[PDB]
């Protein structure tokens, strides 16, 4: 079970591989593919590297609900395992 920061820094760092947006610069304010830049195809391969840590398991379908880092982490952290 993680926590605000953990999803944050977890969906950040998997972010900062493919799409390139700094743990900085995701804070949960942030609509990942608007405010940080995040392609929404990185977000694909955030989804089943965020599922595999966070055992939450958040399609990328169910991600659009999740348009900002808040919002995802908020389902997230609800959904820890």
């Amino acid at each position: 079970a993680a926590t605000q920061e953990e999803i944050v820094a977890g969906l950040a760092e998997i972010v900062n591989e493919i799409a390139g947006i700094p743990v900085e610069d995701v804070k949960l304010d942030k609509s990942f593919t608007d405010d940080l830049d995040v392609d929404s195809l990185s977000m694909v391969e955030v989804v089943v590297a965020a599922e595999e840590r966070f055992d939450v398991k958040i399609p990328d379908d169910d991600v659009k609900n999740l348009k900002t880092v808040g919002d995802a982490t908020k389902y997230i952290l609800d959904h820890q395992a």
